[PDB]
């Protein structure tokens, strides 16, 4: 199952994301990887920043050689992040991905964050006070950056994550355009389904890939989280399906791409499982309702950045 | 290594919490109970929320029957959840927690935090809307519930954890008071020092028990995981080198000296026997003073779910 971004390339309307925990072995990702495979998972959404690519793009890799799946047939989203947002570091970025990857180019390159940070190794640079470094850029230089970067086949679609109505309007209304981003990856989920930028993106021809969709100290990670909503638990048991399912269907039917990962193989498969109901008109009403504006996702260490995307409605 | 309270007691300066990652099967606790004692622990830190006691409770008494340490070599310690700090509750759950464990007495009771919530089983009531169910109740009247179960014989200290000045004070000056809190369990580290609260509590002689002494970098998504981590300081991986020892092991030896009481933990046995290093070095005078620079208010857990509650510790400087 896919849809079709602005560019006529075509996306699955499921991804499996590959940020893995601060713990966890950059090898790690490639098993996963491998599992999510074998489940039927061809969209793979990873980023620079992530650094778990070279594995990612392994386990990929060894599934081409054992003919399991061809490389046409894998949706490979990469991002560049805040410390090469700057025109020319912005290829250099995505060759370097590629570089890991061993791939010529990948279906989908995003701008991670409408931020910038100081250009160096370091993804998090920070002064004396702890305090991230930032940067000024002009994102609408970057985004030639990205064009260029789609004219040189580097990457067959481009987009942007974490960028709010004015940011992307930023972009759209841009002189001398020539690519408009085929979507905006960001949070959405029952309790921020982002509807108001989810139809300012419909009325542009954006697609909005969600993430955050389930809801990613002792006492906050033992807090009532997303997945224990009873708007949902007893929904669930309507449709004899898994409260995070009805999540799942739940973004799909509003036409969203939704991202999703776990690190337990009985899960991953389980999440396949999104294509085997649908939900009613009625309870569609019923989790839009659910709504209430709480951005699991913040991104708290750039708060003072001149251009934190969240401060506004949307 | 002890440290005696002011209560005539003595807690053990290194003690090991029971808490377990949300994943984690309540079970795992038992067995890491086990490890860590194996190891030298003898100072337990637990609480009624996390639902770790009957299976904590399971370990000690396990090496209790195989003659590998006996209870009154074992300094455990509980607290009493939000939603009992209803003077009649207070005594139910301690009881409650007596059961599971199998205890006569607990070592010490602590009142987890200076909020309380919609008395009932769950944990986290909320609404219709997912905000927790707050609920007011009389501190003092608490402290007081805290106090009879010192008497009754049911612990044998009593004290508070995340409390702030304001909030010690309004314990401290209470009219009839019997028994002072012997401590303040709060988060502590190299980058929230806790300072200010340390020397009030040192002029009131409350000892200070710090959790969370190494990072959690809690609360946020992936993305605010990566900012500087504390283990990485580079003031602490330098210094480390310096005496050939492990950074959080300069964390851990930090708090020792400031007259801190330290919990810690972690899943690794390999981690585990680490730890009882701390009693192996000292650090200079001078070095002290360089990790006393690091502080920078970073607190690494907030309890954001309570950011709304009347109580919310975390708002006053101290
Ligand atoms: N562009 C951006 O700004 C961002 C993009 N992302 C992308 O999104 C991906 C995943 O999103 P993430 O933020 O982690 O959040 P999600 O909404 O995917 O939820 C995270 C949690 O869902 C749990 N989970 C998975 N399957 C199930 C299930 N069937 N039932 C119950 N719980 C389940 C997992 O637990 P467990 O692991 O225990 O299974 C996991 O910790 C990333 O890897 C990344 O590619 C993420 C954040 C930001
Ligand atoms: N009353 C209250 O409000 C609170 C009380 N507490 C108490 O404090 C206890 C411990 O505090 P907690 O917040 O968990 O914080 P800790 O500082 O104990 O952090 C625990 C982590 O430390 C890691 N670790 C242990 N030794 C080392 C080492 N030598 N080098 C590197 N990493 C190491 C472990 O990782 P790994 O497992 O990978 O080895 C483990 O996950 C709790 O179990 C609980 O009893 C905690 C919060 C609040």
């Amino acid at each position: 199952h896919c849809v079709i971004l602005n560019d006529g390339n075509f996306i699955p309307v499921l991804g499996f994301g590959t940020a893995l925990p601060l713990e966890c072995p950059k090898s790690k990702a490639k098993e996963l990887t491998k599992i999510a495979i074998d489940a039927g998972f061809h969209h793979f959404d990873s980023a620079s920043v992530y650094n778990t690519e070279d594995h990612v793009g392994e386990a990929i890799r060894s599934k081409i050689a054992d003919g399991t799946v061809r490389r046409e047939d894998i949706f490979y989203t990469s991002k560049v992040w805040c410390t090469s947002l700057h025109p020319e570091l912005v290829r250099a970025s995505l060759e370097r991905s590629l570089q890991k990857l061993q791939f010529d180019y990948v279906d989908l390159y995003l701008i991670h964050y409408p931020m910038a940070l100081k250009p160096g190794e370091e993804n998090f640079p920070v002064d004396e006070h702890g305090k991230l470094i930032f940067d000024r850029v002009d994102l609408c230089a970057t985004w030639e950056a990205m064009e260029k970067c789609k004219d040189a086949g580097l990457t067959k679609s481009i987009g942007v994550s974490n960028f709010n109505y004015r940011q992307l309007e930023m972009i759209l209304n841009k002189p001398g355009l020539k690519y408009k981003p085929v979507c905006n990856q960001v949070e959405c989920h029952p309790y921020l389904n982002q509807m108001k930028l989810l139809d300012f993106c419909k009325s542009k021809d954006i697609v909005l890939v969600a993430y955050g969709v389930l809801g990613t100290g002792w006492v906050d990670q033992n807090s009532p989280v997303l997945l224990d909503e009873p708007v949902l638990g007893s929904m669930a048991k309507k449709y004899n399906r898994t409260p995070a399912l009805i999540a799942l269907r739940y973004q799909l039917q509003r036409g969203i791409v939704v991202l999703n990962t776990s690190l337990k193989e009985e899960r991953i498969k389980e999440n396949m499982q999104v294509f085997e109901f649908q939900l009613s008109s009625e309870d569609m009403k019923v989790l839009d309702g659910l709504n209430r504006n709480m951005r699991y996702i913040p991104a708290a260490i750039f708060k003072g950045h001149p251009n934190w995307p969240f401060l506004d409605e949307y």
